[PDB]
């Protein structure tokens, strides 16, 4: 039994079938009393809502699944016929991604990629059909984040506008990627202060759009 079944037993239990918000609130309500859990947490999730809002971003592409939180948090707020492809290299998390979405209702916006970042990055425009991504949510190895985001760019995956949302930049934070970013042309950057997930803790979101090479 571990942590992950434990969040997703009691969301089946303590949220409503095909209630993405209730689904949220249930693990947010979890990871508050019982035990701490790396999701985006409701502190960044309210500011991730109001990027998603912003953008309305027709395909978006999520790197680290965990329980599917924050790939519940983006699907529910994706337009008609929008979609979200999330990449998990661990089995076990993919599995209770899968299931959470499922219970949510989620699942018919949402694909689930079974494999590391670097493995599959390359296969995303001739096995999953896509073109370029609208925007990109980091939220996997700290230290993948730079590497992740010069794939993506060679791989032709990146458009003018692309916006790319990293969690975990100050805690436990991705200091390559943050000075990459900041300091090249080829990024318009804003960092959204807030808290770790479920902590007193100082973290942020970097929002970095990408403008062309
Ligand atoms: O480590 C974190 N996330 C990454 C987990 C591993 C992802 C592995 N993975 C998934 C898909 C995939 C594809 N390719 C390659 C690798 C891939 C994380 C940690 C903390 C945290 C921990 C302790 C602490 F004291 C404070 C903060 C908080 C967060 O919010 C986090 O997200
Ligand atoms: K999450
Ligand atoms: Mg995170």
């Amino acid at each position: 039994d571990t942590k992950e079944q434990r969040i997703l037993r009691y969301v089946q239990q303590n949220a409503k079938p095909g209630d993405p918000q209730s689904v949220l609130e249930a693990i947010d309500t979890y990871c508050t009393q019982k035990e701490w859990a790396m999701n985006v947490g409701d502190a960044k999730g309210q500011i991730m809502d109001a990027v998603i809002r912003e953008y309305s971003p027709s395909l978006v592409l999520e790197l680290g699944a965990y329980c599917g939180y924050s790939a519940v948090r983006m699907a529910r707020l994706l337009q008609p016929g929008a979609r979200l492809l999330t990449m998990e290299m661990n089995p076990d998390y993919a599995a209770i991604t899968q299931q959470m979405l499922n219970f949510a209702g989620l699942q018919d916006k949402v694909t689930i990629l079974n494999g590391a970042s670097q493995d599959l990055i390359p296969q995303l425009k001739k096995k999953y059909d896509v073109d370029t991504l609208d925007m990109v949510f980091l939220d996997h190895w700290k230290d993948r984040y730079l590497p992740d985001t010069l794939l993506l760019e060679k791989c032709g995956l990146l458009r003018k506008g692309t916006v790319l949302l990293a969690d975990n930049v100050i805690v436990p934070g991705t200091p390559d990627f943050l000075a990459y970013v900041r300091g090249s042309s080829s990024f318009e950057c804003t960092h959204y202060s807030s808290y770790l997930e479920y902590m007193k803790v100082v973290d942020g979101l970097e929002k970095a759009i990408y403008q062309g090479p």
